[PDB]
């Protein structure tokens, strides 16, 4: 199936059709959507923090698209000159588990970057297509390297007290509706799914994201909705978390490890009710909104929600995914993608984002956690410009999880994009159920 027809919509650069002036205004608003990100942060200090215990300083993102964008361009020949080695070293490699710079200098990196980068985009020969020898694709891949930055940055300014942030002018939230609406499963009907794209497909891609796996899925019911806050509360009050038979001895001994008694962003004090934290404030938990949890609190969800049903409960599979979600004739307006709203949004409530088989919010939203792990397709071969993309990974520790979220742009918004989190690591992620 060709991607940006009618039921494969893209939000990213058709490669055999952008003109350059598309590709500056892609690059440019990429780009100005980090800086408003990290201009959020109102003392500089906070850039030598990490938020998020399991990556590096916020200081270390700043400086760390910009130098993604010259070390690739350098490495196809977009580029000639380095701005800074130094720099280009050190905030080259991330972390998946020094001294640094000042604030001013890594900002006065990415402007002296930005500056470089548009000059090439503007003088540099354009042949099209697009193509991944194309010493062009280094731009394309700067770019949607940039746009995941901005998403995954985003979770860990989350994580920032709030008393340090403000929400950037334009940003809005998306508001509660009020409670939950009815969970209900629907059928979905099975079908030989294909996973994986074939190269030279007019749109980018990722080394991981290319190959050719057919899976023979079975019909299947899967809830209309994503899990709501509201749903999970029943779990949080009538002891989920303290129930042993919910959860499996590698979860249970996270929860225990990190002091968990309910989902990362709700928060309480005393007998108040919960709270829930957005981008850059709290609010009163929106019970609509699809809850947002790790992969074992999923999964503990699934098993305690079977017991109160009488049935078991899993994840979808990958295959699973693409057919709940095929929609013909969808458009880019129908989903919470593409940072339409800077929140989740009450499940349901974007009402053009059901499937042909009665899903909602399967693109949008929230990531949702696959059953599956991340492995390489038939076919599978690493880019020249990117070797360590996705085959660290291969370990069969790291879960699938799909659709994109509100926060999801470019190619991370597509149907096509295979993204994959340890289980315990926090995303804009949710889940649905699965009769098992
Ligand atoms: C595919 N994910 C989103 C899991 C990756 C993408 C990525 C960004 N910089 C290097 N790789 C990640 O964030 O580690
Ligand atoms: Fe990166
Ligand atoms: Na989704």
């Amino acid at each position: 199936v060709p991607r940006g027809s009618h039921m494969t919509m893209e939000y990213s650069l058709p490669l055999n059709s952008c003109d350059r002036e598309q590709i500056l205004s892609y690059f440019e608003e990429s780009w100005w959507k980090e800086d408003c990100l990290f201009n959020s942060i109102k003392k500089e200090e906070i850039f030598y923090t990490n938020p998020d215990p399991l990556r590096n300083p916020l200081i270390f993102y700043l400086g760390h698209s910009a130098v993604f964008y010259i070390n690739k361009m350098r490495r196809a020949g977009m580029i000639k000159e380095s701005i800074n080695e130094g720099y280009e070293e050190m905030y080259a490699v991330g972390v998946d588990p020094i001294k640094w710079d000042r604030v001013e200098e890594v900002w006065d990196y990415r402007k002296r970057a930005y500056e470089k980068i548009r000059e090439a985009i503007e003088n540099t020969s354009l042949d099209l297509p697009i193509t991944e020898e194309n010493p062009w694709w280094s731009v394309i891949m700067g770019i949607e390297h940039q746009r995941i930055h901005i998403e995954t940055s985003s979770m860990l300014i989350r994580q920032v007290e709030e008393k340090w942030l403000e929400k950037p002018s334009g940003w809005e939230y998306a508001s509660t509706r009020g409670v939950n609406p009815s969970q209900e499963m629907v059928k979905v009907e099975g079908g030989r799914v294909r996973i994986g794209r074939d190269r030279n497909d007019n749109y980018y891609g990722w080394d991981v994201d290319f190959g050719k796996k057919e899976v023979e899925v079975k019909d299947f019911w899967v809830s209309k909705y994503l899990v709501t806050n509201g749903e999970f509360l029943r779990f949080v009050e009538e002891g989920g978390y303290e129930n042993p038979e919910y959860w499996h001895e590698e979860g249970w001994i996270w929860k225990e490890e990190n002091g968990v008694k309910h989902p990362k962003f709700w928060g309480k004090r005393g007998e108040e009710g919960y709270r829930y934290r957005l981008m850059f404030e709290e609010v009163e938990l929106p019970l609509d909104f699809p809850v947002e949890v790790s992969l074992y609190e999923a999964m503990a969800y699934c098993r305690y929600l079977g017991g109160r049903d009488g049935c078991n409960y899993r994840l979808m599979t990958e295959g699973e995914w693409h057919l709940a979600s095929r929609k013909e004739g969808e458009k880019g307006e129908d989903y919470n993608l593409n940072f339409r709203y800077h929140s989740p949004t009450p499940v349901g409530s974007m009402r053009e984002a059901r499937s042909d088989s009665g899903v909602y919010d399967c693109r949008g939203n929230v990531w949702e956690w696959l059953g599956e792990k991340l492995k390489p397709l038939e076919g599978f071969t690493t880019h020249y410009l990117y070797e360590d993309y996705s085959a660290p990974f291969f370990d069969d520790n790291h879960y699938l999880l799909i659709g994109g979220s509100w926060a999801s742009s470019g190619h991370s918004a597509s149907r096509f994009y295979r993204n994959w989190f340890r289980p315990y690591f926090y995303q804009h992620a949710g889940f649905r159920l699965v009769l098992a």
